[PDB]
């Protein structure tokens, strides 16, 4: 059960809410299936606005940018400009490795792609600029532990 | 668009395009319409989490609490506990009056119902504890001007 990144995040976000750690939800799918103009997850943690998109790939050496679209990137650009904590949770399924990558890096790669660059982010770039997320029983994907250390004054 | 919802859509689009704030209305949960587990609007402004519900009434002396449900109130309580800016935008359509009321007040009034309290908030109470929101061509409902003056230090 619960194999996909989406399933793991559902279990994780429910845990964070029920245990009083953070209030983050996956936005309902736009019906009136239309394509969303924002990222799928957002909420509040320590008074700050948290916003992220989560994608996974079977690729073992690079993360395909086709997993994202222009509107999501534009939205992330706006969130960053307004002081929100924005990132992508990227999983390499076949390696059981999940990373948190700040939106600034995803935005840059998306733009480079648009400028004629490669259409996938090399995994080494994600390891370099991103943060490995601890996996466990509960929460399954402890991305808040990473958010704490990266975006707040410990 | 004449409804409060339409006015907020036009207002939020303006705020995003002008680089003032990034706020969106969440899609309605779904040929069966599911009831939302959170309030309809959230986003970021000046690095803070913003969250609100917007309702309107044709009543000219009090705002019916039936316009909100338990799930939304509980969500607001959680947002407040986690340091977010949370409020309700209440519009008296026939008076052409729109107010911002902090969640703390809405929560208090809503919880008093089960105790035997009235099922509506007197407009006088909203004027007393709430804040009138300036109306215009663009933005139509300038609630961010109120948010900035009420939740941030000059
Ligand atoms: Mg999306
Ligand atoms: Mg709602």
């Amino acid at each position: 059960r619960g194999m996909t990144l989406e399933d793991d995040l559902n279990a994780t976000n429910e845990y964070y809410r029920e245990r009083g750690i953070a209030v983050i939800h996956k936005k309902p799918t736009p019906v009136q299936f239309r394509q969303a103009s924002t990222t799928d997850y957002n909420g509040v943690y320590r008074g700050k606005y948290i916003d992220f998109e989560a994608k996974e790939t079977k690729n073992k050496t690079a993360f395909p940018l086709k997993n994202f679209h222009a509107h999501q990137i534009r939205h992330m650009e706006q969130v960053v400009a307004h002081g929100g904590i924005c990132f992508a949770i990227l999983r390499f399924s076949l390696l059981n490795e999940t990373y948190l990558l700040d939106a600034s890096h995803l935005i840059a790669w998306w733009n480079k792609q648009e400028a004629g660059g490669r259409k996938s982010i090399p995994k080494q770039e994600i390891e370099r600029h991103g943060h490995s997320i601890p996996l466990g029983y509960q929460p399954r994907i402890d991305y808040i532990s990473v958010v704490d250390n990266v975006y707040f004054t410990r």
